[PDB]
């Protein structure tokens, strides 16, 4: 059955994916999400502002039934790459009948001097070579803001069998992370060059790439 | 949902404490939003269902927001927690229509032995004043672990360890990074990544790393 929701809906406002802001070929988005919307008063009205000035290009998604008999209602505003990076503030305003006033939320990029990531690749431990799979390692560090993207490639083709860590606040107020790519030991032993690819605003052309292979 | 009354939060012990026998692990039961009007709080502590006493409860402390906070701390037997015994805090108070019960215990699932490998700095980094010594730990379960860096029997200062990340096989890995001055590296001192996990012989293993 439906819960009581005495407080009405609530808003959450997410930023663009870091890759999207950085590659001009891609489409960056802010995403305003309203939850705890009732069946009785399910209309949500959205107003979007950039640095105070209103914009109308938002896309209006259909509402979605959740497991608790409330609606999840989203508006999505595409944005320009330079604006976000320049730190324009993106304000979502939400108006629903079950509230006494509109709820406003804002999101900009983190403030603070951006810092270039230093990218280092590290081969497998001597002790891991007994295993059938090995761990190739990419360390990204001394970067700010935390917004970053990392993938792997070999010989022109993407390698997808990796996991990257969340960024970690280092002790000089920069961030670091480790990505780890698991590959078959043969592909390593054959002499194939794998590559860490890192994307971040402080990097030249938002892109750098370190390679790594048997020696 | 329970609306209008004190609230209860139950905390597990530090992993490092559950593992080493020299240390004393504790389950901590915090009660907040206790009024001055009804400030008396009764703690009942159950193990697997068996009521237990010997929990050391501290006197209530006045909070900035003018509520009271109260804490009861159960000491736990290292073995008990690992064998996975359930721990229960029952909080009674007049303001509460019915008393509040919380339970916690070690995460369920088959324990799995971490592997630990140490990675010297990348050649590229040998340019810098400081450098990164990297300890990769993976294949472990549950996610509760403890990782430290050492040299000459003493803990190293400037290191940071990522949170556990869930690998594709249902195990976790992390990475721990130690920073040092290059000189210490090249004069070829020795550094040690220590790891404490439930599923290692003596809940401990360490691996060294030195210039070569
Ligand atoms: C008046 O003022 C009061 C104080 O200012 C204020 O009290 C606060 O009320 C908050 C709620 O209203 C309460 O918020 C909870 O916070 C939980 C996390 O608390 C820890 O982390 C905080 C920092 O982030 C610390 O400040 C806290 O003190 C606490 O820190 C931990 O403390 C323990 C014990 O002290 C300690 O463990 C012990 O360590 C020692 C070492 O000395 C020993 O080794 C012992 O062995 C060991 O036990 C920890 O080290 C320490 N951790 C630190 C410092 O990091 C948070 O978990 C709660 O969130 C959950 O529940 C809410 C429901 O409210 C959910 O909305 C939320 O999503 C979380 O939900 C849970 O998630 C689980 C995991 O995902 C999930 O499995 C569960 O299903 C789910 N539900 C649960 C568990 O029910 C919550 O936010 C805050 O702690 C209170 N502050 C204090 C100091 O108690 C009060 O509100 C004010 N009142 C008014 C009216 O204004
Ligand atoms: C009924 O049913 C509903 C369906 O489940 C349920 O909805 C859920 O409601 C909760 C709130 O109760 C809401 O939780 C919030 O989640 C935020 C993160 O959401 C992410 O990640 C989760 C999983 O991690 C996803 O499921 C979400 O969908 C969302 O995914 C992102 O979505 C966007 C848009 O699609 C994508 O672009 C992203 O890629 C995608 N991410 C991922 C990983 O997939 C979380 O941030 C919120 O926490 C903050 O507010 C809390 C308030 O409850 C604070 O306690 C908490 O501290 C956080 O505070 C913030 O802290 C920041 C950093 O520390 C600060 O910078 C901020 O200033 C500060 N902000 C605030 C507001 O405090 C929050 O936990 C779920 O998102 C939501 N489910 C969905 C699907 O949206 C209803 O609640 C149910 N209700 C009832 C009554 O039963
Ligand atoms: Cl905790």
């Amino acid at each position: 059955p439906a819960p009581e929701l005495l407080g009405g809906p609530s808003v959450f406002l997410f930023p663009p994916k870091p890759k999207d802001t950085l590659m001009i070929s891609r489409t960056p988005e802010v995403t305003c999400v309203v939850v705890d919307v009732s069946h009785e008063d399910p209309e949500v009205k959205f107003n979007w502002y950039v640095d105070g000035v209103e914009v109308h290009n938002a896309k209006t998604k259909p509402r979605e039934e959740q497991w608790n008999s409330t609606y999840r209602v989203v508006s999505v505003l595409t944005v320009l790459h330079q604006d976000w990076l320049n730190g324009k503030e993106y304000k979502c305003k939400v108006s629903n009948k079950a509230l006494p006033a509109p709820i406003e939320k804002t999101i900009s990029k983190a403030k603070g001097q951006p810092r270039e990531p230093q990218v280092y690749t590290l081969p497998p431990s001597r002790d891991e070579l007994t295993k059938n799979q090995v761990s190739l390692t990419c360390l990204v560090k001394g970067f700010y803001p935390s917004d970053i993207a990392v993938e792997w490639e070999s010989n022109g083709q993407p390698e997808n069998n990796y996991k990257t860590t969340p960024p970690v606040l280092d002790s000089d107020g920069s961030f670091f992370l480790y990505s780890k790519l698991t590959v078959d030991k043969s592909r390593w032993q054959q002499g194939n060059v794998f590559s860490c690819s890192v994307m971040h605003e402080a990097l030249h052309n938002h892109y750098t790439q370190k390679s790594l292979s048997l020696s």
